[PDB]
């Protein structure tokens, strides 16, 4: 239903990513301590969903850290860096060092999240992983911004991190 | 269903692990390069399925490597270290590297394998991961040995590495 690219080859992404003005769908993901975490646990806060195919590349790009840093600077915000890496691997993420309101969440046992949010790679070598995307949700669980990055290895625009 | 333990607490594992004497069911797993791999590709060899909840916990047990080393001592052997960890994190496995015929395979997009081989943890925080277990499959693809470890944090019987 959506198509991005990787290694010079197109990639299929199931359904469609949330649209501004829409009520955010609930979801459950796993934290670094293996506990479950839902959207409602962040009620009354601004949520920035930073979705990656993987946050365990072993590379600390300045662009990635900058985005997270910008996102957390907006009032009453929480940044959720989401991927299919297991919580174990997510600890190696170096794109949010020292940012207290940045949380890593795994999708390893909640594949429905990827379907509902329209970021599930449906084919190619990266099948089973999440596409690169950003979804911003406000204090009233309303989506005010979303972006599915055309090129998987590319980062989203910094503007996304600052959506309201 | 079956019951084992995680840090002393009861844990339910789906279905039943293959028993000695049963026929090994085919399966599709993902290798390090993200390519699909099936049991048939190891036809003619002795396959030792070394299944872990995770092989990317930051702690390297000396026991792990020795077990794998011993397994490779038996004629025509290939050791498959399987877990839910993504191919990206399985690369950091210490129990493999340095030893020939010891490869890591991921179930990240083939969760049904855990169900079919009866090693899918059904409850608690380790839900979605594989139980600690060993299944030895011979040249005729018959299961000649298996163990679903009582305490998931402990290591299997070394006799497992040598089963026929």
């Amino acid at each position: 239903s959506q198509t991005v690219h990787f290694q010079g080859n197109p990639v299929t992404v199931a359904n469609s990513i949330p649209q501004a003005g829409s009520k955010a769908q609930t979801f459950t993901l796993v934290a670094k301590d293996l506990s479950d975490v839902t959207l409602g646990q962040f009620a009354g806060k601004r949520k920035v969903l930073n979705i990656f195919p993987s946050i365990d590349t072993g590379v600390c790009a300045a662009s990635v850290r900058k985005f997270n840093q910008l996102a957390t600077e907006i009032d009453n915000t929480v940044v959720l860096c989401i991927s299919a890496d297991l919580p174990f691997a997510q600890s190696r993420f170096c794109g949010a060092e020292g940012l207290n309101n940045v949380i890593t969440l795994s999708t390893f046992r909640n594949a429905e999240f990827l379907q509902a949010y329209g970021v599930a790679i449906a084919d190619g070598p990266l099948k089973g992983l999440a596409a690169r995307a950003v979804v911003v949700i406000d204090e009233n669980d309303n989506v005010i911004f979303s972006q599915l990055v055309d090129e998987i290895t590319t980062e989203p625009d910094y503007e996304a991190a600052l959506a309201v």
